[PDB]
RNA sequence: CAUUCUCUCAUAGGGAUAACGGUGUGGCCUUCUACCUGUUAUAAUGGGUCUUCAGUUGUAAUUCGUUGCAACUGACGGGGGGGUGGUGUCAAAGCCGUUUCAACCAAGUGGUAACUUACUUUUACUUGGGUUUAUACCGUGGAAAAGCCUGGGCUUUUUUGUU
RNA sequence: CAUUCUCUCAUAGGGAUAACGGUGUGGCCUUCUACCUGUUAUAAUGGGUCUUCAGUUGUAAUUCGUUGCAACUGACGGGGGGGUGGUGUCAAAGCCGUUUCAACCAAGUGGUAACUUACUACUUGGGUUUAUACCGUGGAAAAGCCUGGGCUUUUUUGUU
DNA sequence: AAAA
DNA sequence: AAAA
């Protein structure tokens, strides 16, 4: 019957997706193990395949078991739903690390219950997304974080003095009152069928306050919870952009922003979600770099991996530190770490001006940021010689960055760190009894690294060119002007 | 070539759609001719197949010719586009009747140019719809008039006294300055590639002011033109809803609505689209039925076939008159009009309490409003006995009507008109020499028509039941609750 | 000037091809209808019944938000013109009847009929999806007849292929 | 406790099952290119070159928005510590060099190392099959334990 | 998920 | 197209 077929399809698709993910995981683990043995030699550890721990907690957690008998599970689920007796099995909750705020309580529901929640979340979103505020970029399938950043950037660039108000909700998911939620079902012209309402209440039955964490239906519940707040902020005339609990409000008038503060306070008192004074920065005044300000002032704001100023959009400083950590660790892992072991048995010592480890490190760096694109391909796309270019790297997560200066500094940092890591590798090789300072990768000065590396050619391709952020940024700008926000983050589903 | 394949696909799809429409048209004409001959007897006119006149104006207008050689057309179009020399051919402009405002000039572009406009409109909308205001419901794949009506109804029901202003632009499409349009291309973070910009300018080259009327790129340009107006209205805090030129702005404060008037005036002065004094009602005050008012007051407002009051949503009076005209003409055509001819040769005369013409008229009426649904099916859906119901009738164009009293009056009108038309048919039959007043369809009183017609059964089905608006309205409400607005009018596209 | 296939100097021009595309009805599969009752060895099949909403009562749960069940009550087919009765008041209005006229707009017009391949125009749609017997459509093929020009061509009917 | 197929009392329980699912590389088709130069009867293949942005100049169209073309100019790889020189000043700051240290965080810490299956969102344009090879389960061999057949560990084969 |  |  209709519901049972839908549940069958959803459960089968979810189980097959999980199985494909596991197979990719173990295949790439084997491949990386082969590469690691080619890297550390005799000191390389053995391949270790981890099945997820909770698969042993219950059979329905296992994708393989669910795929084994999914028709029976779907039949039983449909029968229980039609009898109004269905209740999701309790999830496996683990302490996901949140050192910024202590610890966070995540939950992994069983595959059938997670599939049911996903299906009903899809239905509810489909029939109700026209009622959600257009500034609700939280989750959804029509709104992205990048749309919010574009909106904020354009509006900030329009004027010169803006009043900000950044607020976070302390444990937003875990402190939603159930009375408020049940009162919200008959408001704003929401269309929730009795089956969907019963399912929603079923997912809230175990707890007495707040919505479960880590399941799809909670996303729709969170979006629906902040509808009166969104309407009030809109009718105040302030501009805002909410993403889950993270909210940023900016207006040109102090009175409007004070009223927005009062509105959020009233909404919190109505729904029981208090604001943590720590993460909430309060009311500020976003000016230009050197404009005098009469109240508390800041020259830039941070919003979901972007540091937004009046003039330009730039990568968040913490995200820049993450990028630096990843690149530096790639260099250390492929250049220095193998040489710090007790023995170098089974390792290929660079010779004849052929350091394969340097080539591997450069290729992996290019994969990290470009995604494997050569400079020739990017330049061809920029010139218009070609029309196809795929964007999947660290930059595809920040398509709207227009801060060329920050990317210039990042490129300089990359070159300098490459030079210093090469110097350390040469020193370690000398300490190990190999003089290689006159060979190709080590004899290069910092100034001449980029030029000589670009000139270098292997197998008819330039695999040694040092990747640059500015080039991929130019490609990103052209791709935005020809494809659109959707295409840039098309593969990269902003799940953060 | 990527562009040429896209153009080929679009042109082929458009031509095939037009060919399918034509074949449906002539098959339907033949079937209706057979039925008409079975109705009018020897006085029935002969079948007349009309190919559209403009197909002879140029071969590219003909879907058959385009489908003949579409690869060549697409190749030439792509070559001309990439040479920046492409220019759409002159459309066929005809005087579509607009007696409300005199006449209107619509344009039918050639199939290749129309296909190119549709393709580039799809692209531009896809990469820019996230910048359009959520309150613009015209020419979108995510918005439609019913979302606007739902929003207006909910907001009106929230309060009791609302200040609203209604404005129509005198000639929205034909009086848009091209300087303003070309200035709008670099605003609001719009992503328009140089190719799309060139195409847009190509479609505007023939005229010196205003956008064409009959293409899709004109629809996108109309949406893009009113972006500053939408942003200004949103920043004022007024809640508005725009559908093409028809704009409705309602707020709880007089000052906000006066500022909205000033904003629209400034936008008109900036874009050259002067408002229409006759069509624009100006600033009013929407109260309840008997609440005293201090300024010009109205109890209900009209917006795209809906008459919206504070309490309930009802069909527009002109649309109700259209429904009455259609139903009454169905009755007159199947009952009275054949009997007004000079001779009754070849016409079946009712006998043995079997009026096939009455059955045909009732079935056609049911097709008009229900779409062919029996009362049993609708009652089964309402009870929950069944889960599948299809909504395609006159009611599917007004899914949000919650005025049960108006539908009750319409049902009474239907029954009374059926009774009176049957009486006239009996009188005409008597005048023609046939006494049938004692037979089934005519002996019925007005009170007993519905009951006995429901009891009547032919071929194991109740094809004689008089259709009722209230039942299909209940089905519409349940369908809105279960499936949502998009699915209810999914087949019944109410766009324009 | 095949609406089919193909070629190219490719939004145009050649070639050969007689099918190309589409409709109503029916069969098969696939869901999708509670109950009652016809006919057969228990399944087809035929004839019927009900489904909704609101309130109250009682009842069973509820994680107390809410929900199910049972019984009653109520709602569930317009308006206008004319005649007339009862009720209502001091007299009315009003309310409740009953009779008569009508295709609708028209509860209207200075006036009142027509129309659906219509009308205007924000304005307008037809059966749940595939699978093939018979019916049959647009245009193009051919076979016949006719009526014109020329001495083969044009036009009109019929037939056949698509079928 | 096949992750395969099938049955049902169907979010659980049976049956037989030897394949099931997936990865890297290659081939093939189909696109995503300009230019110069190697080799062959004119096409493959090998090796190189450039592509961007802004301004100015002049030119050609423009439906006056703008666009094209040509030539120049300019931009196009961070920061910190130490030494040192020149410039700058009344003296400085500052600016311009040059030299040296460092894997990154670190322009930092009370202190400086480690780490990627980590910590707290991604890996090559899409299908099509030679060889490589993975998870889990069957098999066949060996071994090491219990029992007198079972358990555990390795090797081989089917997927392949 | 609209032009024409 | 949307989370564990
Ligand atoms: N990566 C994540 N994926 C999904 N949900 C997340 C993630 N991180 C946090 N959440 C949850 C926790 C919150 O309910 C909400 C995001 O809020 P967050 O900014 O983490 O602060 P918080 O609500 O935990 O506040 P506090 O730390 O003060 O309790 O979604
Ligand atoms: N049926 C239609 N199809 C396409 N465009 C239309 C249609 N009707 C109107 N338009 C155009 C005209 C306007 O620019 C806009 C809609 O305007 P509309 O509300 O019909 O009034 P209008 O602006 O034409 O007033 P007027 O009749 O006085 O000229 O789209
Ligand atoms: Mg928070
Ligand atoms: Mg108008
Ligand atoms: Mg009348
Ligand atoms: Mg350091």
């Amino acid at each position: 019957m209709k519901l049972e077929q839908q549940i069958q399809r959803v459960i089968l698709e979810e189980a097959k997706a999980l199985i494909k993910d596991y197979h990719e995981y173990h295949n790439r683990v084997h491949l990386e193990s082969v590469r690691n043995k080619k890297r550390l030699g005799d000191s390389a550890p053995d391949k270790k395949i981890h099945r997820p721990n909770y698969w042993s907690f219950d059979k329905k957690f296992d994708p393989f078991y669910v795929k084994s008998n999914y028709k029976s599970i779907a039949r039983s689920i449909a029968n229980k739903i039609e009898n109004r007796t269905y209740l999701p099995n309790e999830p496996f909750t683990k302490d996901v690390p949140k050192p910024d705020g202590g610890i966070r309580k995540v939950s992994i529901y069983q595959i059938p219950d997670a599939a049911i929640s996903k299906l009903f979340f899809n239905r509810l979103l489909a029939k109700n997304r026209h009622r959600f505020s257009s500034f609700s970029y939280a989750y959804r399938n029509d709104r992205n974080v990048h749309f919010a950043i574009q909106d904020i950037s354009v509006d900030l660039k329009k004027n010169e003095r803006t009043f900000l108000a950044e607020f976070d909700f302390s444990d937003f998911f875990g402190s939603i009152s159930h009375s408020f939620l049940n009162e919200q079902f008959n408001e704003n012209g929401f269309y929730i069928s009795p089956e969907e309402k019963f399912i929603i209440r079923s997912f809230l039955r175990e707890r007495k306050v707040g919505i479960p964490q880590g399941t799809s239906i909670s996303l729709f519940l969170a979006n629906l919870t902040c509808w009166k707040l969104d309407q009030d902020l809109e009718r105040e005339g302030v501009k805002f952009s909410r993403y889950a609990d993270d909210t940023i409000i900016w207006s040109q008038e102090y009175s409007k922003i004070c009223n927005a503060f009062n509105i959020i306070t009233n909404f919190s008192k109505s729904a029981g979600i208090k604001i943590n004074p720590k993460k909430s920065e309060g009311i500020s005044l976003l000016t230009k770099k050197g404009l005098p300000s009469e109240i508390t002032s800041k020259n830039n704001l941070d919003f979901l991996g972007y540091t937004l100023s009046v003039e330009n959009v730039s990568i968040k400083e913490k995200s820049v530190k993450k990028i630096k950590k990843q690149i530096s660790y790639i260099l250390y892992r492929n250049l220095i770490q193998p040489l710090k072991k007790t023995s170098l048995a089974g390792q290929t010592i660079p010779a004849n001006d052929r350091d394969k480890n340097f080539l591997i490190a450069i290729c992996e760096i290019r994969r990290y940021m470009y995604g494997g694109l050569s400079k020739s391909q990017i330049k061809d796309y920029l010139s218009g010689r070609s029309n196809r270019l795929y964007f999947k790297g660290i930059m595809s997560f920040y398509p709207l960055v227009n801060d060329v200066e920050q990317l210039k500094q990042l490129d300089g940092w990359i070159v300098s760190v490459i030079y210093r890591a090469l110097k350390l590798r040469c020193q370690l090789l000398s300490k190990w009894g190999y003089n290689r300072s006159h060979n190709f990768p080590f004899i290069l000065d910092r100034e001449d690294i980029v030029d000589k590396c670009s000139k270098k050619t292997i197998a008819g391709r330039k695999l040694f060119e040092i990747p640059s952020f500015l080039l991929i940024h130019k490609a990103l700008q052209k791709g935005l002007q020809e494809s659109g926000i959707e295409k840039i983050m098309n593969p990269q589903s902003l799940n953060y």
